[PDB]
């Protein structure tokens, strides 16, 4: 661990706005903090007071209250991740659509390391590598946007932040680096939403190209408690879970997906 503070420079907000602002580029504003609760939380304040957050990108060296989806939390050390939230503009999109962010989301995040390495997406949006944890993805909504949340473990190790992660460290990346991942990320993401926005096909069969839960038996823990043992086929036209439970079709729009 103290080994591995030395692979963690800070990133350079100069360099990227430099690379991610300007003409062609959807992202209007980045700004580079040193610590904050949540990024997600932050933007959303931000729209909660009339901002406008579409094409608004935060990043944090540090989050101190990350949080996940259903209520869980994501643990964090500084300069360990990537930690951003984007704000997208939702309100020109019928409502059933707004799941697709989520999972474009995570293919942007899933692409953009994918060549730097069991591995692919877990769904909803969470990338899995080795089995591991590798990012965790988190959509809020805060009318007219959706805050979409990345946190992505660069070199942070599974005893610092939980058993099951892992990082592009512990899968045998030298010495990541994590200006040259925030770029690739932040252009792979600009495309996703772009995507997104305009119902491209391609995006659902990008999703299903890099699914790893697609074709697996799997046990969904639904929203309340529940567990539903079936296997994933396919998603629909909302990116909602198309289970087959012994012949029967249960379409499941909230979840934690456990691969078996
Ligand atoms: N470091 C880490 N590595 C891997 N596993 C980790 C982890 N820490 C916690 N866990 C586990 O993962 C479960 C939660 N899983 S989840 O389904 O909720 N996934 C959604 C994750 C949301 C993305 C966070 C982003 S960061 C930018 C923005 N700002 C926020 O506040 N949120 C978003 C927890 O309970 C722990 O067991």
């Amino acid at each position: 661990m103290t080994d591995r503070d030395r692979l963690r420079p800070p990133l350079d907000e100069r360099s990227l706005r430099d690379q991610l602002i300007g003409a062609g580029s959807g992202w209007r504003q980045l700004d580079v903090v040193a610590q904050t609760g949540s990024t997600n939380a932050d933007l959303l304040a931000r729209a909660a007071s009339g901002a406008d957050i579409d094409g608004v990108v935060l990043i944090a060296e540090h989050q101190t209250a990350g949080r996940g989806r259903h209520g869980r939390g994501w643990a964090a050390t500084a300069r360990a991740q990537i930690i951003l939230s984007v704000g997208v503009r939702v309100v020109d999109v019928p409502v059933q659509a707004w799941g697709w962010l989520s999972l474009a989301a995570g293919l942007a995040v899933l692409d953009s390391v994918a060549p730097l390495i069991e591995t692919g997406l877990k769904w909803p949006n969470d990338v899995l590598a080795r089995g591991g944890k590798l990012a965790g993805i988190l959509a809020e909504v805060a009318q007219p946007f959706v805050v979409l949340g990345v946190g992505l473990n660069v070199t942070q190790a599974p005893e610092e932040v939980d058993p099951d992660a892992t990082s592009l460290l512990d899968l045998g990346v030298a010495a990541p680096d994590r200006n040259r991942i925030a770029s690739r990320l932040l252009r792979e993401l600009e495309a996703r939403i772009i995507q997104w926005r305009n119902a491209n096909p391609q995006l659902a069969a990008d999703y299903r190209a890099r699914s790893l839960t697609i074709g697996s038996r799997v046990r969904v823990e639904l929203p309340g408690g529940q567990d539903v043992v079936g296997i994933a086929r396919d998603i629909d036209d909302q990116g909602r879970l198309c289970l087959d439970v012994g012949g029967r079709t249960v379409v499941v729009s909230a979840g934690d997906v456990v691969h078996l």
